């Protein structure tokens, strides 16, 4: 299964599934600073799933590993901003992270396998 380009549509489909998840709603668009005035005191690099989708559609990811790094930043930002492990929004982040990691593992494996096949000779 050695298509070097297949990851892109696989990531578009997984982002579609993430946007159907009620657990993604807090992570779809940027944090408003009027509502969370200290957010940028804690978070140096904001990230959200609309920014991930637009970067993909612009042709500004070279690999699914780069997309995976930005999605993982969404979740680490939630973990750093939460005042407790038991917050609503951080609890939604943990379920959505488990869903994402379950689905991205084959996308990464197939891509890396396809690159190794390309360089086999
Ligand atoms: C459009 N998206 C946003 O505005 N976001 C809000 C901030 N955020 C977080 O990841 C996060 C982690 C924990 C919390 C809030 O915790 C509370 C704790 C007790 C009472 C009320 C809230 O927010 C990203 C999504």
């Amino acid at each position: 299964s050695y298509d070097i380009q297949a990851w892109k549509k696989q990531c578009e489909e997984l982002l579609n599934l993430i946007f159907q998840c009620e657990d993604s709603e807090p992570f779809r668009q940027p944090v408003d600073l009027l509502e969370y005035p200290d957010y940028r005191d804690i978070i140096d690099t904001p990230m959200d799933f609309a920014t991930v989708r637009e970067t993909l559609e612009a042709g500004n990811y070279e690999s699914p590993m780069e997309l995976c790094k930005d999605v993982r930043l969404i979740f680490s930002n939630s973990k750093a901003y939460t005042p407790s492990k038991r917050s609503r929004i951080y609890s939604m982040s943990l379920r959505l992270s488990a869903f994402f990691e379950e689905h991205i593992s084959s996308v990464l494996s197939d891509y890396k396998s396809a690159l190794r096949f390309h360089k086999r000779n």
